[PDB]
């Protein structure tokens, strides 16, 4: 019934692979196993009787990849201010290439490290709203908010 392409973008520290690995295999590593290039995995969802097939693309965080993407997940580290500010560049590039068609997610990952938070939740949420994106909080380490993120993204892509 539905087939969607989703790309994860963000800096080297943020947890892109960790989000996908937790969602697809229910595994997590404290080790930073550096992603050397882009690749995709397939995840199947059944929402309202409707079969949704996701092509989830991972990228090396350190145009050809996000071409024809139905959704983009822009990941930052809540303990790293630089990683949040970097999200803004991605939004600009994606909106120039694809317009309002692409469903954007701005994702504050590592919420298990709330004690070490350096990104303003209010700034992040405000920014997300200003660019027509939705903001999400996740922890790949504790498996929090990930099911909700992908489910909501799928709902929004179906509604497009
Ligand atoms: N505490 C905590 N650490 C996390 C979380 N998600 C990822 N990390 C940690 O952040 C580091 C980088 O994770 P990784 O998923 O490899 O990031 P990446 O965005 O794929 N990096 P790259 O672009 O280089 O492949 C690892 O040490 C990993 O354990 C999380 O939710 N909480
Ligand atoms: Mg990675």
């Amino acid at each position: 019934a539905y087939s969607f392409k989703v790309v994860l973008l963000g800096e080297g520290c943020v947890g892109k692979t960790s989000l996908v690995l937790r969602y697809c295999e229910n595994k997590f590593n404290d080790k930073h196993i550096t992603t050397l290039g882009a690749s995709f995995l397939t995840k199947k969802l059944n929402i309202g009787g409707k079969r949704v097939n996701l092509a989830i693309w991972d990228t090396a965080g350190q145009p050809i990849y996000y071409r024809d993407s139905n959704g983009a997940i822009l990941v930052y580290d809540i303990t790293d201010e630089d990683s949040f500010q970097k999200v803004k560049n991605w939004v600009k590039e994606l909106r120039k290439m694809l317009g309002n068609e692409i469903c954007l997610c701005i994702v504050g990952n590592k919420i298990d490290l709330e004690k070490e938070r350096h990104v303003s939740i209010q700034e992040a949420e405000s920014y997300a709203e200003s660019v027509g994106a939705k903001h999400y909080h996740t922890s790949a380490k504790q498996n929090k908010g990930i099911e909700e993120l992908f489910l909501d993204l799928c709902k929004r892509m179906i509604e497009t």
